[PDB]
């Protein structure tokens, strides 16, 4: 399939154990792209102070479309030292490794895969 249903759990920002996916623009977007089909990915909602929280380069979902089954349909963007690789909407938040912490909310989406 070309798009996937997922449903992201969004984590608070000071809980987050593994605040990036690696060290690479293309390993982020590799390792962005394993987790979420692995089920091990998380969301973190950008908002003032997050991001210098978290490690760069950085990996967005952002919106591609104006919602089947109330996902919304997103595709990944990386950012590294404030040169965004690809282009989309509106960012639904920041990814980030998954590794047990409890969320705070689901974000229903549509990944282009």
């Amino acid at each position: 399939k070309t798009h996937v249903q997922l449903s992201l759990p969004v984590l608070q920002v000071r809980d987050v154990l593994v605040r990036g996916f690696g060290d690479s623009v293309e390993e982020v977007l590799s390792e962005a792209r394993q987790h979420l089909k692995d089920g091990t990915c998380g969301l973190v909602e950008v908002e003032k102070g997050v991001l210098p929280q978290l490690e760069q380069p950085y990996v967005f979902i952002k919106r591609s479309d104006a919602a089947p089954h109330g996902h919304v349909m997103v595709e990944l963007v990386a950012e590294l030292e404030g040169i965004q690789y690809g282009r989309s909407g509106e960012t639904l938040g920041v990814l980030v490794p998954h590794v047990g912490e409890i969320p705070v909310a689901y974000r229903k989406v549509l990944l282009r895969k």
